[PDB]
């Protein structure tokens, strides 16, 4: 159902739903490649009990990139230059037990543009749910081994001081990967990132790589000084 | 083969077909989005017991549309500006007996545009089948039931009259979506609808809205008063 | 890696890749509707004695279109006006055994045009590999059979000579299909071809079809005189 409709404030009221939802819908007339430092904060509120905190401040682009890889992409139509689905559960819907609700906040907004948020039921209820963390590889220092054990996806921050990349597997293999190499590979799962309305379609953001994580333990990023890198990671598990 | 190419005329001839064919190909230098009123009617004539019917005056849209859900999509040549591949049978073609035909006529045509049919045959032969049924809400009617059970796949006609549709599933659960709701969920299935000539996409029609039923047993719709609702909606089953 | 950057001459030197790769990345600022004489040649050379063909003296356009069906397509970039990923082996990567290594070259370049390799490697090893050999129809007969017998994918050249496509399953069954038939149903696995750099798409290039040989065993051609038609055959074997 219809959550709100954000527009003239900077930052939204606290968001709050008591029904068990299973995706957010986010639509707004800013084009994906337009936004800049739209921030979200989702988490679980119980009443007698410490909160579960699903998102912190996590950017509007990392988050609908993280949530909208694969078959689909994010969509446009007439009234709305950007249309994407995140979902927050594998399969079903999120149980709600006694006293427990879901918080939504958002934070950092453009005075003179439009928000929306739309929420998406399902005939089921799942104990697994989606969690998103940031890894910061910082400007001063050259090079950071960052644990992603656990890990399904990461939206790197793409810069071009960034020169080396080395990937770490299960069985212990090392492999070296460049920038180049990387957005080649990644471009070959979903080779279509988003549809723009009058037709024209473009295949990657030029400031952000969505890497696939599969049986790796382990990133290594050689770079030189000058820029802050940035990891967003997500995972499932049980709550 | 070759069917028919018809052209100068409103009416085509009563078109038949004696080998054993599994798919159609429609071609058009109409547009999908130009389709107004064409119409098609498919029977196969049986020798031992009843005849059987296929499509019964669907609409060329809703024809096409049913058919092109999913991997595949609707094309376009430099000379045809429609190309559209639509099955009659599950896998293998359509089993003939020895003097049994296929029957294929079209109606409302116009006589300034050409269209073009062309048959597929393939190894095997099968008894499954395709139907394409249609069900209607009265202009008067606020509040109305349709058992979907059987179906996979229906069309409807987007109108702004209709408020709310609500999915009943098999174990029961009932989910109240909305127009949007459903055309955002409905797009992350077949992101892309078409693909024009000059090369823009477009990932679907201003005025039809498919949905995919998977164990969906009920569909509710409520909406005002002054309008009629149109459904098209496809099974497999032997015969 | 970084393998070589090609420019200004019209033949690539021998290239000698010590470590096992899996997968090629073929770079350029010529489209895939630009490439008209390119030829790559790639084979294994063990030391004392014999080496293993793959791929000699191929059509780069007749490679890429041999890997990139499916799922994936060529994609493009703000620099680079064609990228392609060709796997030389199936899942991990080449083996080697004792004393060998893979060597690569390039004939009939543009000497003004800018041409670039990358080498991709793999945690894993394998002993598959991926041939493609080359098949000919001469231009002074009418009808021809060829035998396509443990080849999966094939690519033909489109030409206004050719009337009927004969094809002999393993059941025996024997259908007829047109030019018309045969660019509409290889449409429905792979509906697009290449993304170019300012957002379009292309289903197709204009001369050259791609077949995929699914319980396949026979090829017939109908047609006129007046040119040579060519396939060129992908398979996969273990070495």
């Amino acid at each position: 159902m219809k959550i709100a409709t954000i527009t003239g404030v900077t930052k939204s009221p606290e968001l709050q739903v008591t029904k068990a939802i299973g995706a957010l819908i986010l639509s707004s007339d800013v084009a994906l490649s337009a936004l800049t430092t739209e921030k979200i904060s989702i988490y679980i509120e119980r009443g007698n009990g410490s909160n579960v905190i699903l998102a912190n401040k996590v950017l509007l682009k990392d988050f609908i990139l993280a949530s909208t890889y694969g078959t689909e992409n994010t969509q446009s139509d007439a009234d709305n230059a950007m249309i994407a689905l995140c979902e927050l559960a594998d399969e079903g819907s999120i149980y709600l037990a006694d006293k427990e609700s879901i918080k939504i906040t958002l934070e950092d907004l453009i005075s003179d543009k439009r928000y929306d948020l739309h929420g998406i039921e399902e005939p089921q209820q799942t104990n697994n749910l989606f969690f998103f963390e940031q890894k910061s590889v910082a400007s001063e220092e050259f090079n950071k081994k960052i644990d992603v054990q656990g890990f399904d996806l990461a939206i790197m921050t793409v810069d071009d001081s960034v020169s080396d990349l080395s990937y770490q597997y299960s069985n212990g293999q090392v492999v070296k990967y460049l920038p180049f190499e990387l957005q080649t590979l990644s471009r070959d799962i979903d080779p279509i990132q988003a549809v723009l309305s009058d037709g024209k379609v473009v295949q990657g953001l030029t400031d952000r790589l969505t890497l696939p994580l599969v049986a790796v333990v382990g990133i290594e990023i050689n770079k030189s000084q000058g820029s802050i890198i940035n990891f967003v990671v997500r995972c499932l598990k049980t709550v």
